[PDB]
């Protein structure tokens, strides 16, 4: 066995960072993307495509059964994410609201639910989720986000109680400012380390989290931050 | 000044129990229910009452504007509520929880903060679970959306501070509105259940002058069972 | 019943606030301070004070010694604190961590030891401690504090797991900015209220802690600080 | 000579977790330097291709002689990692305040004593790590463990302001916290009580250290992060 990775909206940002280094680790990757960028980049790191919704079930299913039909073996999922309702915080609508549960909360949901029979039949498996570090220290410019990703870091603590004993493991990545958008002066400022975090570095945390080595770690969410949050 | 309490879902459980506290007190009470229990206890209590869904943005304006018709003001808000395998919940199932124990809270507060903005002065408690982060398979779409709710009041509080309106949670765990079971009852330190009367006292601090300099926060009341400090 | 409560460091600020509202509750009182504050404050509300120090063995056993002979019961014991060490974080030298602990940490614990055997004789009991908002998002300009205080907090956390069957609770209230030091404008702007808090409102939230009303609240810290920390 | 040899100080490195965490930094192209109270410190460093000093990691003195060792032999300081001896445990209000200070010296004291000495040479660099093996139980506490979670959730207190101290000189400083690991015997209670249902290997404890003393986990200051198989509760 070669070891399979899947990466959900993968086609861009940390998802594609994420996929670059898990392919150059020596993971057989599958990408889903809405954008055709996924396919590309699958196609460049050897592995398979699929082009579709992370908010689609079908579209999901299909690169599942793409992915066992080709190697048999789902071992890593790490679920990316775009980008959702940003507003001041009464005037996000109901729908908004909902379409951010979409956005934040489902679309690393929806994938854990297909392939974690595999990963019961193999009684090994990552999954991977790209939260954010103001979960738990929200703002104002990131108000879904940070609401669903709160309530993914509940998910996935329920997900590792309910599968550790199947050797099955969840966690989150929290990044804080990532070169992966346009830096400015003012958020570069703000971070203690005095600089953007590299799309490679959480990409690098992925990686750690996907291998051997990280096999006792469960349920946890690892800010990667460059020191910006206050907590503990 | 008469103070004026509205309590979302106060027909029975903690809701009843807060809507009765915050009376005793001395704040009129406008009390939302849909099962028609709000309305009695209202009566009871010489408050006001609608039977309505605290999902339904016209029932929620209809209480919300029948209280300032009757008392001109909203001096305090109270949001309370309403198992499966964690992958078995369908993807309708996590929108159902999220409007069930998510916009319960939120709906009812952007209806009460125009108000509270003219009074320069406002208290939103939501009653949440002492599940919300460190939850277990018992309460999963609970905990997870409470969880959520948190994040929300904290953005809430920071938009409000200056405002002087506050919005704090109540995260009780296992508390005599339902029937023990030993092995529940034997995993809190305490050795007991909490009382609906301690919860409801904790709302009544929360909606007190002494709590002013209080935003923002999840205060557990649940006997010692979570073990985080 | 006639209630009892003890306060150390309670010839002033946060200390002073609780006794007085204490008293004004109805409880009896006695204070411990250096300060000849502490026993005027005592006399004024028809108490007894002990002058001497929060850190001295034979202060506090004289304290409660005298507040059982006077009334025979302890109800509750309220742990204000002083001023430690404040200085670059590696200047601080082992010394200084050490004096820091008597201040921020073996302040509660010391009186707590003493009190106990009467609570477990009443079956109930309440201690609570004054902490700082800053104890798990520290600050550079507090750096015995935050780190003796969070220490507090996994102390008052295994203290209420212990005595929980007994009634006897413990919780921590955490302030931020409080009126008890005059302001600076960097300062309370930095808060969200856009104010310092009142020594009394501190002193309202120990009240309602020695109440009947929170008789389930146990092993909690409980910020008190108008928004100020970012963590939910 | 191409390129930087990178050097590792490990405190108590001599067994368990931290002779585990030497072994893999060494594994990882590292220089060791290594301090235990007992001869295994220096034994291993001699396997390792490191130095080794034999002393307390409660003494300056001695922790003093390993740095200037270091810095005498390889120039440079780039990983602290401080592991913990044991100690006291008792009821919760019979732990004495002597007791209580001699937990401060074992659980705290022992990371802060030698990152205030590697600190300078970091500076000089402008870049550095420190780990320090900390506890899962620090946040959620246990009758059975007091003086270790009271000064554990005390150092990440400490590691919050080091980090915000020191980063803009690219110091970073993380807490590992390990659950039950197989570096002392094992229980069934404890074993079971994990929701993994095994103990942890002190390789994975290692494998931790590793990453975190990796250019990949450059950007993580100021965390702790529980390795226990899901037995702690919190998220």
């Amino acid at each position: 066995i070669q070891k399979v990775a899947i990466i959900t909206a993968g086609g861009s940002g940390m998802g594609a960072a994420s996929a670059r280094r898990l392919a150059q680790d020596g993971f057989a990757v599958a990408i889903l993307s809405s954008s055709g960028k996924g396919e590309a980049l699958a196609k460049e790191l050897g592995g398979i495509g699929v082009t579709g919704s992370n908010q689609s079930n079908d579209d999901l299913q299909k690169l599942v059964d793409q992915t066992l039909e080709k190697w048999g073996r789902i071992d890593v999922l790490v679920n990316s994410a775009g980008h959702g309702p940003r507003a001041p915080i009464l005037e996000i609508t109901d729908e908004d609201w909902h379409k951010g549960m979409d956005t934040y909360f489902l679309n690393a949901v929806r994938p854990a639910r297909l392939v974690v029979p595999a990963m019961q039949k193999q009684k090994s498996g990552v999954i991977i989720n790209i939260s954010t570090a103001w979960a738990f220290e929200p703002s104002a410019m990131f108000p879904t986000s940070a609401v669903f990703r709160a309530g993914l870091a509940s998910f996935t603590k329920i997900f590792a109680d309910t599968y550790a004993a199947e050797n099955i493991r969840m966690n989150n990545v929290l990044p804080g400012w990532i070169d992966s958008l346009p830096t400015t002066e003012e958020r570069r400022e703000s971070v203690p380390m005095q600089r953007y975090g590299k799309s490679e570095e959480i990409a690098a945390t992925v990686s750690f989290l996907a291998s051997d080595g990280a096999a006792y770690i469960t349920g946890q969410n690892l800010r990667v931050d460059g020191g910006l949050t206050r907590s503990v």
